[PDB]
Parts: C-alpha cells; structure tokens; sequence
C-alpha cells in the first residue's frame, strides 16, 4: 500500500542516504526544513528517518539491516533545508538537487552504483567528490574556487562551470567529461585506463600509470606530463 | 619513442622463480619447462639500450635503467618478452602489459599482480596450494582452468576476474568496480568483501559469505548451505538457474 507521510525534522546540513531504489528531490531554500516520503508500508516500518548531529539519515533500522531486500514500488523523497555542506549516498539512490545551491565547503560522496546530480547552479569556495564504484555525477553549472575528485573503479563524473584548482585522482577506469569547465590549473593522477576531458587555462600537471588518457583544450602556460605505460596527456582543439 | 629498428635479443639467464616486468605495450609470453632457464627481448633497439634484464636472488627484473626512470617516456613500436624457467611463484606487471602463460603452471604457492592497464591469462592448467591474485588500476585475470586450494583475488579500481575450475576457498576484495565471472569454477566456499560496486557470479558447494558496502550483487549456482551477508547500501545473494 503506497502512501505519503511528513516526517517531523531538526535543522541538518548532512544528508546520508542508504536506500534501495530512493528517488531524492532536494532543494535549498529559506524556508523551514522539510522531509516528504512516498513509499510502501514495508519501507516505512523498517526505515528510519532521523536527524542527529544535523544530519538527516535515510536508513534501514538497525533491527532490520540483517533482512534487507525490499525492492518496493516507489520510494521518492522531498526534502529542503536552509543550508547543505555534506552529501553521502549509498547503494540503489538518486539524488537530484532541484534548486540553485550554495555553500563554503561541499563534500559529494557516492559508495555503489547510485546517481548524484546538480540540474541547477552550484556555488562553492570548495567542491569535494568521492566516488566509490561505478555511480555517476553530474554538474553543469558548477563553480567553485577548488575542486578535489577522488575517483575508484567505472564511475563518471560530467562537470560543467568553472574552476580555479582542480585535483583528479582516478584509480580505475573512471571517466571525466568537462570540456565545458573552465579550469585555471589541473592536477591528475590516473592509475588505470581511466579518462580525463578538460579546458585548461593555465597549468596542467598530469601523471598516468597505465593506458588511461588526459585530453585538454586552451592553452596552458606550463605543462608537466608523467605517463608509465601506453597513456598519453595530449592537447586537443 | 621507438626508432622502428626492431632486433632481437637473447639474454643470458641464470635460475628465476619470479619475474617482474615495468614498461607499455608489452607483449608477455612465458612457459614452464624443464629446460635451462631463457630470456629473449624483442623490441625498438633505442629502447632496448634503455633497458636491464637482471637476475636479482632468483628474480628477473626487466624495467628500464635507473637513469632513465624520468618517465616511460618512450613509447615501442613493439616489445615481446619470451620467457622460459623451471619454476614460477611470481609475475608482477606493472604499466601496459599482456602476459600469457602459455603452458601447464605448477606452483606451491603463486601471485600474479598487474598494476596501471592490462590482462594477465593462464592459457592452459594452473594448479596450485594458494593463487593470490593482485590487480590495481584497469587490470583483467583470465584463467579457465585454475585448481587450488585457495585463491584470494583483491581488485582495486575497475577489475574483472574470469574463473573456471575448481577452488576449496575463494576470497575476493573488491574496492571500486570488481566483476567476477566464476560459474564454471566449481568453490566449495565463497566469501567477498566488497567496497563499491561488485558483481560476483559462481558456482558454491558449501558456504557464501558477503559483505557489501555500496552496490553489490552475488550470483551464485550450487545449492550452498550456509548463506550469510552484511549490507550498507545495496546487496543482494540470489541463484540462477
């Protein structure tokens, strides 16, 4: 029996999502926080949706984590809150942030085959990203003043904006597509066959062991290239 | 890199039980004979100068010259290395490289590790006590007809794994993306740890033991008795008909 439900929630700047197949619809705006659920009855007995620390977890009861398998009909979640600096998804989610944001420091992190993505402008002074497996994020209007991407195993992340300093770390074969990003400088290390896609203003420090490749357009002043393997870091128009 | 000028090269080998390779587009050929131990190097002659094939207390070190090791800055036309020892207990690969065995490979105790890009095969029988496989970074293990008493297979970044034959213990570590592809590798116990995204297909006799934390799934064929899991995020154990 599918049912809407308004869970009762504290302010929270974290948001930590471990669900199976959680459809997130999150927004930044200035009115009270507010969390929405669209779900089975199974989901709502053993979930849980509490905001400790100021962080709002979305997961399984503690008493139901040894079951698991719910595979439920549907499980969208609308949630808003004033301000929002941490980002932790885990296994089958999506997490779409629908508005506009904005924060000092920022820190994505995906652990599985999960979804993040900012359809809207994302403002930070710093813009963390980790993923873990072979999720996916995307960001086209992304701007921030560094950006660090820790990257292990098949993942993407498409990034589009502009960004002072950017940091690559790529173990696997983990993709990078931001030809539509303004870098000023770029620094990667790719261990693998992994993929990197820039626009690089200024400088370029790249490192590869493996066959993966750096492909950069602009035109930067410096260039340091480090490749044991087939790879190669070239310059494209 | 390569100025086209492709020689061939023997080199002089003494006694070698484990043979470490650095380079790109390296084309790995080895077999385990009853025969005096060889070496035969087939590549652009400007690199081979660049080049030591040491023999170093039973271990056979081909990489490039300490004062060359500014970066693998040359790029082959081609580089075969043919080799041939009495005994093997190690095969480290570490850029871009193809290593086929290509013969019965005997061995108490084995490790097979390829770091950076590429694939390491066991074309014919591999039987041993313990087989240890190693893969960092975008590496691939092919061995149809592995027979051990243990196996234990960590991947780290994007990996994948093809087994068949017959394994008492296989233990796989999986960080980033891991894929395993064992259905016709008969395991009487089947135990993952996954850290990412995993996807484990075999055939279990007795026991399966998961832990997942990311995104995981764990196919399995056999009737095992003993099925046991932890989940952070999402992870399912199922049989397949």
């Amino acid at each position: 029996n599918i049912t809407t439900e308004n869970i009762p929630v504290s302010e929270y700047d974290c948001l930590e999502l471990e669900g199976g197949g959680m459809v997130v619809n999150y927004t930044q705006s200035d009115a009270p926080e507010g969390l929405e659920i669209k779900t089975d009855r199974n989901i709502f007995e053993k979930y849980e949706f509490n905001v400790e620390n100021h962080k709002l977890k979305i997961r399984p009861k503690k008493e139901f984590r040894k079951h698991t398998n719910f595979r439920p009909t549907e499980f969208m979640v609308t949630a808003n809150s004033r301000n929002l600096k941490k980002l932790a998804a885990a296994g089958s989610t999506h997490v779409n942030i629908n508005s506009p944001l904005q924060a000092e420091e920022f820190e994505a992190g995906l652990a599985g085959s999960g979804i993040i993505q900012f359809h809207d402008t994302a403002s930070f002074t710093n813009l963390k990203i980790e993923i873990a497996g072979s999720g996916d994020f995307v960001g086209h209007k992304v701007y921030c003043e560094e950006l660090n991407g820790d990257m292990a195993g098949s993942n993407t992340i498409v990034l589009g904006g502009t960004v002072g300093i950017a940091e690559f770390s790529i173990a696997g074969s983990g993709t990078v597509r931001a030809f539509d990003c303004t870098m000023d400088e770029l620094e990667c290390k790719i261990a693998g066959s992994g993929d990197i896609e820039a626009f690089v203003v200024n400088k370029i420090k790249a490192e590869i062991a493996g066959s993966g490749s750096v492909k950069y357009k602009g035109d930067p002043q410096d260039i340091q290239k480090k490749v044991m393997g087939s790879g190669k870091i070239e310059k494209v128009e």
